[PDB]
């Protein structure tokens, strides 16, 4: 159906988690459709942009609240960083919001708790295709209730 690589990652659709820890960054992302990418995870995300459709799934760090998801629609850019970015960031990306929300789902939370091969998710991790598609479905289902 969807053909995966040896990592359980899709060739076409690739999903990274963004663990957000202040309301001011996420609110600004939601108005201006920009996000900043950590140097830590920047090489892998930038290479994913060049080969596949890339998606960021936004979750609150303290609570694991679903904040939404978006498609990344521009490559890494050091000049176009949002105001909240410190030196932990490589550059900005333009995004295209698909869903925005602010809510807690236990199913969503469970996936985020186990995302790092059974451990809690690390900011800017790539996840498996199955986790990505499941999280996007759960957000949609949660919003429509």
């Amino acid at each position: 159906r969807v053909v995966l690589d040896e990592n359980g990652i899709s060739h076409r659709s690739r999903y990274f988690i963004m663990l957000c820890d202040n309301e001011t960054a996420i609110a600004h992302a939601k108005k201006t459709s920009i996000w900043a990418v950590k140097k830590d995870s920047s090489k892998r995300i930038s290479d994913a942009y060049k080969k596949a459709s890339v998606y960021f799934i936004f979750v609150a760090q303290q609570t694991y609240n679903a904040l939404g998801y978006a498609q990344v629609v521009s490559d890494l850019n050091s000049t176009e960083l949002p105001f909240w970015s410190d030196s932990s960031h490589a550059g900005g990306v333009r995004i295209k919001w698909i869903k925005t929300c602010n809510l807690f789902s236990a199913e969503i939370s469970e996936i985020v708790s186990h995302m790092d091969h059974g451990s809690e998710a690390r900011d800017g991790m790539e996840m498996m295709y199955d986790e990505g598609s499941r999280l996007c479905t759960l957000i949609n289902y949660a919003i429509m209730k």
